[PDB]
């Protein structure tokens, strides 16, 4: 694509002022949130708790696995990551994800 997962994570770490922490990324992705849309309390509502399996939209359509081990071009287009993170953080959390959250989330997801 136009980027690598490491290049994306390093740009988020620079904006955040801190290195990514995949354990925090895992905890945020599995969390149940209350500030966003009622029908999407968690990242897992659509992607599932195991991101090597397929997920499902709110209507039951299949979502390719988020893990790069299952779907190889994941996180290789910088615009695409920002587009989905913008929409999906707002639906789940109710706000944009910060650059520190984005680094943590992608550091966890990039290793799956
Ligand atoms: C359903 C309403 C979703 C919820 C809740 C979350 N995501 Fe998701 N995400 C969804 C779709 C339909 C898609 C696009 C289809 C595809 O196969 O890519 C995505 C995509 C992403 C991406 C982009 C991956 C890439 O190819 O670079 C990321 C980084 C992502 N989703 C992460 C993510 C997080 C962190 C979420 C909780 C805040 C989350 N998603 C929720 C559908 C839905």
């Amino acid at each position: 694509g136009d980027t690598s997962p490491a290049q994306l994570i390093a740009g988020y770490e620079a904006a955040a002022g801190a290195p990514a922490d995949a354990e925090r990324g895992r905890a945020l992705f599995l969390s149940t949130q209350t500030g966003g849309k009622p029908d999407t309390p968690s990242c897992t509502t659509c992607h599932g708790a195991d991101v090597t399996r397929a997920g499902q939209t709110r209507t039951g359509k299949e979502i390719a696995p988020l893990a790069p081990s299952a779907t190889p071009d994941r996180f290789t287009d910088s615009a695409r990551v920002e587009k989905w993170l913008g929409r999906n953080c707002n639906s789940v959390i109710g706000r944009d994800c910060t650059p520190g959250e984005k680094a943590d989330l992608l550091a966890w997801l990039a290793a799956q």
